[PDB]
């Protein structure tokens, strides 16, 4: 196998995660020779002082000392750390001590003209606010909310809550309100922070209705903080943002257990309400550290700008660049405006070290012919990351040589970050080199397998990914779950004790993962996953998206054409060409069926499963949550084909 790029001797050398496994192995028993291979065998078999090692490699301090590292190592609901106390915020607002003037937020809007928030103003704003908060009666366990944009104010607000131990949770405002309600009436917060609207691709966005209709529909609200964007009034019954910012009082930040919420965050599936995840303080924390210390190699003055809305757990990862004392950039705005190179502006006139952003984005710039290195300086970026679907070759090729041309040798990282754990089982090494539609391993302390349905383990072949061990940032458990039954039904109920997570993977011999699909959404004819399928035909000009369902066995490929693009004979077959060619006969659709459109969750996630359903002949009212799903008459389309087929 022909790696696409390999690191380069130096560049490992000068990883902090090789510095990491030297210091590990001078003083915690960590093998010094072997790699990453041999780092993250010892990280999994000495899961106990691997983690310890990571506590101190990043000077966390606990407030009241660990018992143990862990106690109860089976899951769901392993003991982390049992007996110690921290703060997220406390440790996040570290920098503002070693080099307050230096910028910990730079933020930015359409207009492109991007303003800096000091580590000293952040710690200043955050203190203000928590002691606000405090003062409104939240106490440490109480559901604080926002309704916010990818805006300073956002994390603010998040660090103030943390700091106050309160349990943040939010959506962003292209959300509706039938959509927020769904997540929020689950867990009854008292406070909500939210704008009165927002701009969108050149054009204004007023919320101030959707705000009224929120307030009404949360009866356990007691304050709500207007956050004025478009610069309208504080309704009635509200306090303004400003007013509560402006003081300079000593930082106090509550010390709470390790498992204490942090934050609830709402899965993407569409069945029933939104699941209502709990992470806690320690654990996102500690997972928090060590994949942008280690496996990101972030550090104290980088500035990382994902591109992402607040509404995807990437907002969360971007927030926690913080704890490694590294400077965030927040972008409110679209990707594509004022000109489709619109996230590479941001990242030059940031100074951007690390752009994470979607595979998506790049093709699509690649094929406006923007060259962003050429065009812009893009001089201080040492890494460009996507996570969601691979990058294809030609468009690593073309990213990579488009700095290379320049002389800048440039790292390309792809991840693979999920709400469930807020963070990725597998993904970046910056040590080990890059394979076609690879992650390139298991991050440190997670077992990962793929499994057999008898569950035994896999090697180059495809199979059930498992996490055998637990992480410190996998769910304390979901909110609104009585008797713990949608957790244990989530990644419990396949094989016991074993985190089964719903994809189908290959783990390779190389220690590399290749997702094929999501398990339940599988064609059995053997058994193959539906990724595969949709990277070769959407790759013909002609399809701009594409869905294929397998149902007990029919296997009908649904298509959304390019605009222009006619569903003739001449493309059934290059179709059906492709399809033969690049995988096999096996793979090839029953059926081809020309679509308005592809129904999306919220985040924009392929909706195979409820499709399934509906041409199943479930009927569209009790196959899915209408709030969870991002175009309810797109989604008819598919009953109405049920209907014509029943
Ligand atoms: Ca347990
Ligand atoms: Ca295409």
């Amino acid at each position: 196998p022909q790696p696409l790029w390999q690191p380069d001797a130096q560049r490992i050398a000068q990883a902090r995660i090789t510095r990491f496994q030297a210091w590990a192995a001078e003083h915690h028993g960590a093998p010094a020779e072997g790699g990453y291979a041999a780092l993250h065998r010892w990280s999994v078999d000495e899961l106990d002082t691997f983690w310890k090692a990571v506590t101190e490699w990043f000077d966390v301090r606990f407030s009241t000392p660990y018992a143990r590292v862990l106690g109860d190592r089976t899951m769901p609901g392993a003991q982390w750390f049992p007996g110690a106390t921290l703060n997220y915020a406390e440790h996040a607002l570290r920098a503002a001590g070693t080099r307050p003037d230096e910028p910990a937020l730079l933020y930015v809007d359409e207009t492109h003209e991007p303003a800096p928030v000091t580590w000293a103003e952040l710690r200043r704003q955050v203190a203000s606010l928590a002691a606000e908060l405090r003062a409104l009666g939240v106490r440490p366990g109480d559901r604080v909310s926002g309704y916010l944009p990818n805006i300073p104010q956002a994390v603010v607000a998040l660090l103030a809550t943390a700091a106050v131990g309160g349990v943040w949770t939010s959506c962003a405002p292209d959300f509706g309100a039938r959509s927020v309600l769904d997540r929020f009436q689950q867990v009854e917060p008292v406070v909500l922070f939210t704008v009165d609207g927002y701009r969108y691709g050149g054009k204004e966005h007023d919320r101030r209705d959707t705000v009224a209709e929120l307030r009404r529909e949360l009866p356990t609200l007691r304050a709500v903080i207007h956050i004025p964007l478009l610069g309208t009034e504080a309704p009635d019954g509200t306090l303004d943002w400003e007013t509560l910012t402006a003081a300079d009082a000593e930082p106090v930040y509550e010390q709470v257990p390790f498992d204490h919420p942090l934050w609830v965050l709402y899965s993407s599936g569409t069945t029933g309400l939104p699941k209502a995840i709990v992470q806690s303080q320690g654990g996102i924390l500690v997972e928090h550290l060590k994949q942008l210390g280690l496996h990101c190699d972030l550090g104290p003055g980088d500035r990382f700008f994902w591109y992402t809305s607040t509404g995807w757990m990437m907002w969360n990862f971007l927030v926690s660049g913080l704890l490694t004392g590294t400077t965030i950039v927040l972008y409110d705005g679209s990707p594509g405006f004022p000109a489709t190179d619109a996230q590479w502006r941001i990242a030059e006139r940031t100074g951007a070290t690390l752009f994470g952003t979607s595979a998506a984005y790049v093709m699509a710039c690649r094929k406006a012919g923007v060259h962003p290195a050429r065009d812009l300086d893009l001089s201080a970026i040492q890494c460009v990351a996507t996570t969601g679907s691979p990058l294809p070759p030609d468009g690593f090729r073309w990213l990579h040589d488009e700095f290379a041309a320049g002389g800048a040798d440039l790292w390309i990282a792809s991840v693979s970050g999920g709400t469930d754990v807020c963070s990725c089982f597998a993904g970046a090494v910056p040590t080990l080199p890059v394979h076609i539609g690879e992650l390139q391993a298991p991050g440190l302390g997670t077992d990962l397998q793929s499994w057999d349905p008898s569950g035994d383990p896999l090697t180059d072949e495809v199979g059930e990914l498992v996490v055998t061990n637990p992480m410190p940032s996998m769910p304390i458990r979901f909110w609104n779950d009585p008797d713990g039954s949608r957790y244990h039904d989530s990644y419990f109920d396949t094989y016991p004790g074993v985190w089964r997570h719903g994809d189908w993977i290959t783990l390779t011999s190389r220690g590399s993962v290749v997702i094929h699909g999501r398990s339940d959404s599988t064609l059995n004819r053997v058994r193959m996953g539906s990724a595969d399928i949709y990277e070769a035909v959407e790759r013909l000009p002609e399809i701009r998206e594409s869905l294929v369902i397998g149902i007990e066995y029919w296997m009908p490929l649904f298509v959304h054409l390019a605009p222009g693009a006619t569903l003739d004979d001449a493309l059934l077959d290059r179709i059906k060409r492709t399809i033969r060619v690049n995988l096999s006969p096996r793979h090839v659709p029953d059926e081809v069926i020309e679509v308005p459109g592809i129904p999306h969750t919220l985040t924009g996630k392929r909706i195979e499963v409820p499709v399934k359903r509906l041409l199943q002949g479930t009927p569209l009212d009790k196959a899915v949550n209408p709030g969870s799903i991002d175009n309810l008459d797109l989604l008819h389309f598919y009953e109405e084909l049920a209907r014509k087929r029943s």
